[PDB]
C-alpha cells in the first residue's frame, strides 16, 4: 500500500531519515554506507534504505524547491517520521567569513516561501529541533570538522530580476548565515505534525563543491542520523 | 558553455520548448516522436531535443513546484527560447462537469505560488500568450479531441492542513477550471522575459472527492502545437 | 422593474454591451450606428440600444473609476449580459513603442483597484475571453488597421504623490503595454459571473484624442459587437 | 487654461468647495441657492459657482467610487481649494438606532478603498478637519435639525458575492455609523494636500436589512456651512 | 473584586479617566490638585483618584508600549470609565515649526501598531472624540497657552535599523505633527468600546521637558478632565 | 552619560543580563542572590546588579509589552549585552499536559507583535541562541526540576474582542506551548544585535479555561544558567 509520491510504504519509513536534494546524491550516499536497500524511484523522489553503524535509516532525495520538498516531507511525516535531517548546498549571506566549500549548520530559517504560510500564519518561526542540531554539532567535534551555525534564509527565488530588489542583502545584513532553498519548509512541516529536523549544508557559492568537504558533510549527517536512530531501536 | 542546472548549452536550445515536469514523462513522449536526441539530465532536469513533423524541438522536465520550475523556466528564457508549452496533470475544482480523463486548456492561472511573488507585484496577472493558446484549441479541433479551457489554480500547497482553510473552494466557486502547481509560475516568467507561454492538462484527480488514450491524446496535441509554432522559426 | 444605478429593466439588457468611461461618448458612438434606442440616463450611467450591421447590443457608460464601474457591470452581469467589450483610452508603458493615437487590444490586466480584492483574492488573474479578444483583432485586421496587444495596468490612482512610489515603471519593465483605471475590473467581475470579456483603447497620453484613430477604433469595437451579437440572435 | 477632467480653470475654484456624487445633484442644489453661475460640464464632472447668504461657492459632482472622485479633489487641491464637504448619501450600519431618513455628520471613515492607499501606508487615519465638523454640527442645531455623528465605512464594493465575505457586519460591531463610497478617499487627499474636509449623509437605505424634507434639510445645512466657511477667506 | 493588572475594583473607576505613561508622572499631578486618593499600583499601573474644581477623576498610568498600554485601556473601558484622556510627551515631525517644549492637542493617529490591528481591520480610523478634542482645545485658550493640532504617529518602534526604513519621513511628508507609542491604540479601543478619547501631548525630543511647558500642558489636562467630568457628576 | 530610558550607564552593563517584566519581581530576585547593588529606577526600569556563585549581572525590568521591552532591549543590546535571558510568566496553549505551575523553557516565538516587523521582515525567524537554551535545560536538570520545551505565542493582545478572531487556537494546534507578550520581541532584536537570548517562563493561567515553589525553582534555574554563562566572560 504506497506513498502517493514516494510509492514507498508506511511500513518502509523508518524513524529517522536523511533528505537530499539532488537525486544523484542518494545514489552516492548509500555507496559509502556499510550497506543499503532500494525502495523505490519515483519523480524526482529516490528512496533508499540505509544500513550504517549498526542503525538502519531512509535517505530520500525531494529535487528542489519548496513546494516538490513539501509533498516529500508531508507523505514522510503522516506516515511514522519521527527525525528528518536535511544534507545540501547553499549560498553564502556573509562572504568574508563563510567561504566556499565551508559548512554549515542550522538551527533556524527565513520563510521565504508559499506552503509554510498556506499551512501556518507568517508569524510562526521556522525552527529546528535542539536535539537534532545538537547531535550534529556533536558529530562534527568528534569529526574534529569546523563548522559554523546560524539562520539559513529559504527562498523560492534562485535567479532574481531587476524589478523587486531581493532580500538577500536585508537578511544577511540581519545576520543570517546562507541562502538554501528548502530548509524553512522543512521545519515548519516537522514542528506542525511533531517531527523534530535539522539541517546541515554545505557553502557552494557566493550569490551575494569542494570534494573532501563534501565527504565530511555526509559523515557528519551520517554519523548523526545514526546516533539519533538508537534512541528508537 | 553549460546552464547551471539543465547542463545544456545556449546554441541547444531550441526557440520552441515543451515542458513537462515528470523525468520519466520525457522518456515516453520522446518515444511518440519521429526522432529524438538525448541531450541531458541533471537532478529532476532531464533535456531531449525532439524531431516530429520535420520541426525540431526540446522537451525538457522540471519537477514538482514553482521554485523548482522556476530555475528551468529562467534557464531556458534567458538564453533563447520563444514558445515554451507546459504539459502535464492537474485536479478538477468543477467535479460536476470536468472529470478524471478530461483535457484542459488554460489561458490564466491563480499564483498561489511564491517565485512570481518575488519577481513582481501580485497584482499583476499569470496569462498565457493568445497564439499558443489558440494553436493548441486549433490542434484538438484537427485531432478531432474535446476539451475544456479555463483557468488554473497554481498552489504551492499539495497536503493541505486543518488549521488555515485552502482557497480551492473559493477558487472553485469563482469558475477556476483546473488545479495544479506550476503555470502561473510559467506564464509571469514568461511575460517578464518577453516568452510566449501556454498550458495544457490532463485532469488526474479530484481533490474534492491516467486514462492512458486521453494522455496519448493530450500529448499528440502538445506536440502538434509545438510543430505548427516551431514552424514560424524557420 | 429597474436596475437600481442603471435605471433600466433585464429584459432591456441585450447579449452583448460596449462598455464607455465618457457618457458623452454613448451620443457620440450611437449616431454612427444604423439607428438606436435611447434607454436612461441616471448618474454617469446613459444606456443606449445600438442597432448596426443587422445586429442589437447596448452601449453603456460607467463614468472613471472602478468602483464606479463595477456597480455598472454588476447591475449587467445580474441581469442577463453575456459578453461586455470595454472600449476607452489609456497612456501608454512603452513610448518609444506605442505611440498618441495607437490602438491596444488588451487580453489581461494589473488588479490595482479594491473591487475586485474584495470579490476574490489578489492571487486570481484579471484575464479576459479569448474570443473576444479575437474578434477583436479580426475586426482591426479586416478594417486594415494596425493594433499592439498587451497587458493594462488598471490603477486607481491617476495622480500620484512624492510619498509612495507609482509602480507604473514596474509595471512597464514587466512589459505591460498601457496604463487605464477599469479593465481589471471588468475582467474580475465577468470571469466571476460568467460573462465574456474584453478591451480595446486608445493611447491619449504618455503618464510616462487623434480623431481619425479614435474613429478607427469605434468601428473596431462596433463590428466585433456585431460580430458577437450574432451568435446569440 | 483649464483642470483636465473638472474643465474649469484655477482662478474659477473658489476657497470652499461643496461635492456631490450625482451630477443630477448639482441642478438641484443651484436652484436653492440666491443664485448661481454654470461653470462647465465634462464626463461625471458638473460645476456651478454658487452664491448663499453673500458667500461664493463652487458645487462640483465627482461620481460613484473613490477613483472618479479622488481625480476631482485632487483638481481641487492641486488649484486653490481651501475646504472641501462632501454632501451625499448612505446606508445605515445600525438599523436599530440610525434609520431611513436619518443624517449623519462624520468626523472619520473606514480606508476601504485603493487610491489613499497608493498616496500613503494604511496606518494613515482617514479624519475630517474638526472646524468642518463643528461648523456642520452647529448649522444642524442653528436650523433645529436633529442629527447623527460617527464613523463612515468607504468601501469600494457596492455589491458583495459570496466567496470573500463583506466587512460591513465587522465594522458595525466596530460602531462604524454608516456606510458609502467616497469620505474615506477625500479626507485623506485633503490631509495630504492641506485642506480642510468634512462629510454630511443622509441615510437612503439598510444593507442589512430619499425622504424629502430631510433631503432638503441636509443641503440646507451643507450650504450653511459652506457659507459661514467661506466668509473666513474675504 | 479586583481588575487583573490594574488592581482596583469596578466602583473605583470614575467617569472621567487621566492616564499617563510614566509612573514617576502621577506622584507629580496628584500633587497640585486639591487632594487625592492613593488606590494601587501593580507593576507599572499606578492608579490614583484626584480631586480637582470639585470634580473628581483617576489618573492612571501604563508604562510605554501600545501592548502595555491597551491592557490599561481595556480594563478600564470594560468597567465603566466613560472619558479617557492622554497626556504624554512626544517627538516632532515637522521641526521647523512644532519645536522642543511646543504643546500638541491631537485628534487622530497613525496605527502603527499591533494591538490595534489584532482587534480590527487597519482601514479603521485612528481618531478620538471631537468633545474631547474641542474641551482641550478650549481649555488651552483660557489658560492662554498657544498650541498645535494635528495628527500622531503612533509607532512602536523607538530605536530604527538600518535594514528596513523608518517611515516617519513619509508620515512628516503626509503632516503628520508628532510622534509618540500609545495614542492609536487608545482611540481605536476607545471606539471599539464606546469610549470617548483625547490626546494631549508635549514634545521633548526632535528625532528627525521645558520645566513650565509642562506646567501649562498638566493644567489643561485637569481642566479638560474636571470640565468633563462635570457632565457625569 | 546615561541610558535615556534605563538611566544607568554604558559600563554599569554587564555581559550577562537577566530581564523581567514587572519591576516589583527585580527586588524579589535581589533578595535570592548573595549580594546586589541598587543601579537605578525610571519609569517600568529597575535595574539591579546581582551576585550569584561569585558571578556578576544586571536584572532589569522592562514592563508588559513589546514597544515598552523593545527600548529596554535595544538600550542594552546596543551598550555591551551578549546574553540576554527573560525570565517570566505565561499562559498554557496545550491545557492538557501544560499546567498551571509548569516550567517552559522556550527556543522560539511567533511574532504577534509590530516592533520586529518594523526591525526586519516577518518571514524571518524569531529564535533564541542555543547554547542559552542549553544552559537553562541543563540547570533545570542539576536542580532536578521537571520542565518543557517549547514554542511561545508573543502576541501584544492580552484581551481580545468579538470582532476578529485571536490566533491562540490556530497557534495551539500548531504545536505552540505557551503564550505571553515579550520573547519574541527579545529574540529578534537579540538576533539583529548579535547578543544571545533565552526565555524561560512559568505557567500562571489557562486563556482557554503563582505557585510559589514553582516560581522559586524558576528564578533559581534563571540565576544558574546567568551564573554559569557570566562565567566565560571573565
Ligand atoms: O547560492 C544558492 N542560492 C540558492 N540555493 C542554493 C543551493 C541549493 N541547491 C539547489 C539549487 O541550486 C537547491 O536545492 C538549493 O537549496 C545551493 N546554493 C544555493
Ligand atoms: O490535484 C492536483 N493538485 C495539485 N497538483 C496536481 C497535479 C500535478 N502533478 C504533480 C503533483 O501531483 C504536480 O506537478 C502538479 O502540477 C496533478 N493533479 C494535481
Ligand atoms: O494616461 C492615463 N492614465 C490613467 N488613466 C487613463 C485614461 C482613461 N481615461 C479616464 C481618466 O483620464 C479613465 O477612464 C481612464 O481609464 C486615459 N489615459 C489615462
Ligand atoms: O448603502 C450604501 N452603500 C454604499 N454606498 C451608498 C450610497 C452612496 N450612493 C452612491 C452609490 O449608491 C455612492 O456615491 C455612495 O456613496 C448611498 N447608500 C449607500
Ligand atoms: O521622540 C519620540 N519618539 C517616540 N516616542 C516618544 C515619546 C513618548 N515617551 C515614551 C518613550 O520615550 C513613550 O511613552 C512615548 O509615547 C516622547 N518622545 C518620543
Ligand atoms: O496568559 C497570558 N497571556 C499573555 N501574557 C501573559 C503573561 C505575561 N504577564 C504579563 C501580562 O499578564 C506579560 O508580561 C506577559 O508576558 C502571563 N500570562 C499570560
Amino acid at each position: 500500500n504506497l506513498l502517493r509520491h514516494l510509492k514507498i510504504s508506511k511500513e518502509q519509513i523508518t524513524p529517522v531519515v536523511l533528505v537530499v536534494g539532488d537525486p544523484g546524491r542518494v545514489d552516492k550516499i548509500k555507496v559509502v554506507c556499510d550497506s543499503y536497500v532500494d525502495l523505490a524511484y519515483n519523480r524526482e523522489y529516490k528512496s533508499v534504505e540505509c544500513h550504517y553503524k549498526g542503525q538502519k535509516f531512509l535517505c530520500v532525495s525531494h529535487g528542489i524547491g519548496s513546494a516538490g520538498c513539501a509533498i516529500c516531507f508531508e507523505e514522510l511525516c503522516q506516515n511514522g517520521a519521527k527525525v528528518i535531517i536535511r544534507a545540501g548546498s547553499c549560498g553564502s549571506l556573509q562572504p568574508d567569513l563563510i567561504k566556499r566549500g565551508d559548512i554549515c549548520i542550522c538551527n533556524a530559517a527565513v520563510r521565504e516561501d508559499r506552503v509554510s504560510h498556506l499551512l501556518i500564519h507568517g508569524d510562526f518561526p521556522a525552527v529546528g529541533d535542539f536535539d537534532v542540531y545538537d547531535t550534529l554539532n556533536k558529530c562534527a567535534q568528534e569529526l574534529n570538522v569546523p563548522v559554523f551555525n546560524g539562520i539559513s534564509v529559504s527562498s523560492d527565488m534562485f535567479y532574481p530580476n531587476k524589478i523587486i530588489p531581493s532580500r538577500l542583502e536585508d537578511y544577511s545584513k540581519a545576520n543570517a548565515a546562507v541562502v538554501e532553498m528548502e530548509l524553512a519548509t522543512l521545519m515548519v512541516i516537522g514542528t506542525l505534525r511533531k517531527v523534530k529536523t535539522g539541517g546541515i549544508l554545505i557553502v557552494d557559492g557566493c550569490p551575494f563543491l569542494v570534494p573532501h568537504q563534501l565527504e565530511n558533510m555526509i559523515k557528519i549527517a551520517l554519523g548523526a542520523c545514526a546516533k539519533l536512530a538508537t534512541k528508537y531501536a
